[PDB]
């Protein structure tokens, strides 16, 4: 019920220029580029946006309606939204987050360094979606595809596509139908498509699950169908190799029936932290020229 004084900043089309295309597809295409701020003697690297290329003004909807959340949102761990270009087709500018997704990272690098790392990450998620908790958004779709690379110390929550704002007095977001991702899902959603932070609690198990095991595919095999029933009568997934029981348990207590007994953002945070104090009792690993980053300009507005 507090009014969201956010600012929407539009952008010149003329201000970036588009350099190399990162990937395409569903989003449809995101092109690293470059932004100049005009008169501001600063250039700051960023991502575009754009989904795809066709009119369907129901997908402006979408576009927006992520700006908007995104607008809303301002934490080291979550995405900056930069701005957005009324173009024709509507674009995202968007921070660069130079080194790809971390599902990526993990395998591309699997000479991961341990909890250090690996620790060190789900510390940092954890507080993204403390901060979201804070903000009462429910992101809906955490998993490491969602997570970008700043750098090897430094990762950011992001894809707001899903995202909803719970109202004053809203506990649970009741979705209409779609393609979900059925894998990384409470059961309760799964069932009744109850969202809520405590069924994020469960996609941050999923993604742990994701980093620990290096890039691992949830179910593989499987099929989602499967999904709802298999973790009805009790399976989840495997401890990972690495893992001491110590963290196996944490992912297994976010994937509890009951959401109220699973833990809360806010101890994640502290569990995790207490972890990366002394990395490898935990996880057991064999070898253990203008330019101004986005983090760093700050508002002109
Ligand atoms: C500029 O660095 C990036 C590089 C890449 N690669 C992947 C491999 C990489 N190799 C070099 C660096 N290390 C060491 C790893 C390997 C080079 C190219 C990617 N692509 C992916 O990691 C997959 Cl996704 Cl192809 C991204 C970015 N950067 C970026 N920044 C902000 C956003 Cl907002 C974004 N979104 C974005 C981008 C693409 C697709 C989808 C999405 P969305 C909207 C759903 O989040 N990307």
């Amino acid at each position: 019920e507090a009014p969201n004084q956010a600012l929407l900043r539009i952008l010149k089309e003329t201000e970036f220029k588009k350099i190399k295309v990162l990937g395409s597809g569903a989003f449809g295409t995101v092109y690293k580029g470059l932004w100049i701020p005009e008169g501001e003697k600063v250039k700051i690297p960023v991502a575009i946006k754009e989904l795809r290329e066709a009119t369907s003004p129901k997908a402006n909807k979408e576009i927006l309606d992520e700006a908007y959340v995104m607008a809303s949102v301002d934490n080291p761990h979550v995405c900056r939204l930069l701005g957005i270009c009324l173009t024709s087709t509507v674009q995202l500018i968007m921070q660069l987050m130079p080194f790809g997704s971390l599902l990526d990272y993990v395998r591309e690098h699997k000479d991961n360094i341990g909890s250090q790392y690996l620790l060190n990450w789900c510390v940092q998620i954890a507080k993204g979606m403390n901060y979201l908790e804070d903000r009462r958004l429910v992101h809906r779709d955490l998993a490491a595809r969602n997570v970008l690379v700043k750098t090897p110390q430094h990762v950011k929550i992001t894809d707001f596509g899903r995202a909803k704002l719970l109202g004053a007095e809203e506990k649970e977001y009741h979705a209409e139908g779609g393609k979900v991702p059925i894998k990384w899902m409470a059961l309760e959603s799964i069932l009744h498509r109850i969202y809520t932070h405590q069924s994020d609690v469960w996609s941050y198990g999923v993604t742990v699950w994701e980093l620990m095991t290096f890039g691992s595919k949830p179910y593989d095999g499987i099929p989602a169908s499967e999904i709802s029933s298999i973790l009805e009568k009790g399976e989840r997934l495997p401890q990972p190799p690495i893992c001491t029981i110590d963290v196996y348990m944490i992912m297994v207590k976010c994937w509890m029936i009951d959401a109220d007994s699973r833990p809360k953002f806010r101890e994640l945070i502290i569990e995790f932290s207490k972890m990366a104090r002394d990395p490898q009792r935990y996880l057991v690993i064999q070898g253990d020229d203008d330019v101004v980053d986005a983090d760093e300009y700050l508002i002109p507005q």
